[PDB]
Parts: structure tokens; sequence; C-alpha cells
């Protein structure tokens, strides 16, 4: 499989951010999720597709109202309103396919 | 559930072993290492496999420098003769239904 570049986004505090993932090549939407990796930590499952109008469900424990998603037939996009230093890290969009996950997109959010 | 990566600083030629535990694994068939080269999307690297070696490297990663130590306790990733292009972050995770759970990872830096 071909190596893919992270999108590198340099943001200021208070900026609003969108990190992109495409529905285009998704086989099973139920298996699709974003992963958040704080620097020097193991990545964590962050939010997944959900069969609702909003289209997503955050992992348990996670409440930060600043995070949401734009989910439709084309997009599985991750949004932050009023970004701050704590948000910094790498975010990966991946779809589970049998024994493994395949990541189709990722963004490094930095200040 | 939040875990720190092991940080390892190496020079060219050094041998490395990056650890992952079997202890809490539910389905070994869904267990794999993922390699993320710096600035790149993570990639499936090697998975558990029922065999004498106990693993199978992904199509793009058949370098003889890579191996694993797999037993009832260990799911450890080895590189002999590391090089700068091996630099990045390696994550060990098990697929559980709709998502993957990563239990350990190492940052390999030069």
């Amino acid at each position: 499989m071909d190596i893919k570049e992270l999108h590198v986004k340099t943001v200021k505090r208070g900026e609003n951010v969108t990190m992109e993932c495409s529905m285009s090549k998704v086989k099973d939407k139920n298996k699709l999720a974003w992963y958040r990796q704080s620097f020097g930590k193991v990545p964590q499952y962050f939010v997944r597709y959900y069969s609702s109008n909003s289209g997503y469900k955050f992992a348990e424990g996670f409440k930060d109202s600043r995070f949401s998603m734009t989910v439709n037939d084309q997009k599985f996009d991750l949004n932050i309103i009023g970004t701050r230093e704590d948000d910094g890290g790498e975010y990966f969009c991946g779809e589970v396919e049998g024994n493994t996950i395949k990541f189709t997109s990722g963004t490094r959010l930095q200040f």
C-alpha cells in the first residue's frame, strides 16, 4: 500500500479547524472512526460513525463540546471550534477491515 | 487507558526490540503492529499469524531486517540493523469490532 502524507495544519489559538476524511472509498461506515494521538502517547479511538442524523458518536468519557463532526454521504470530517494548545497532536481516520485497520487520512495539528 | 510511548533514541546499525504484551489479548488474529513514518499516515506493518514464526509482515514490509518474537507472553517487534528510514512511531493494537485498541507503542528516533 502506498505511503500517504499527513496534512500539516499550523493553527493559532481560537481558530476553528476541520480535518478531512472522505466517505468515497469507505466500504463499511460502521467500521470508520477517528483516532487522536497526543504527542508522546499511544493513539486513542476518539469518535466513530453512527447511524443517526448527526452521524457520529464520541468515545465514552470524552466530553469537550468544542469537538464535533461533519458527516454526510461525502464527508467524515472532524471539527474543533476555538482550538487551543491542548488540541495539538495527530489525528487519523481509519476503517477496520477484518484483522487490521486501514488509515486513509491523517492530520497533524500544530501551533 | 492512556499510555505513554516508549521513546528510544538509536544510531544507525543498532538493533531494536519494541514490546507488546499478549496478556490481555482477546483474539490474537486481530493483533498487529502499525508503523508511522514521521509526517505520514500510519500503515499496517505485521500481524499475528498461526504458524511456527507466529507472524506475517504486510506486503510492503518484507525486509529481512524485520522479525518478531511471539509466544504466550510476547508480541515483540524486532529490527536488526536499524536505519534512519525506520524512524517513526510503532503502535501495537488489537481490532475489537468497529475500532482498534492500541495497548503500546514506541517512538524510534535518530
